[PDB]
């Protein structure tokens, strides 16, 4: 009976690691998307064609 | 005669004797329920997840 009451406390540990991990790919999604348009900047700005203002 | 009615001494010993334990059963109940709540505490605090005040 003790070891089948112990089970909370891993239950709880697993659903803290699912929150943090929840946490860490919405960070993640917006980081891709900035990393998306920073790419889309470069490529912009490797053309030549492109004045002084615009660079 | 004699040795007949020593026996009530006897019983009456048996009888304190099964008392004593059944206070010491109450008690180690007690502290079973303790210890299984002790497990616990340290189960989840082993965690590196926690922050300061949790643990």
């Amino acid at each position: 009976s003790a070891t089948a009451g112990s089970m909370n406390a891993v239950k709880d540990s697993l659903q803290r690691g699912q929150s943090t991990i929840d946490v860490a790919l919405a960070a993640g999604d917006t980081i891709t998307d900035l990393l998306g348009k920073m790419k889309e900047k470069a490529l912009a700005a490797s053309d030549t064609s492109l004045n002084t203002a615009s660079f």
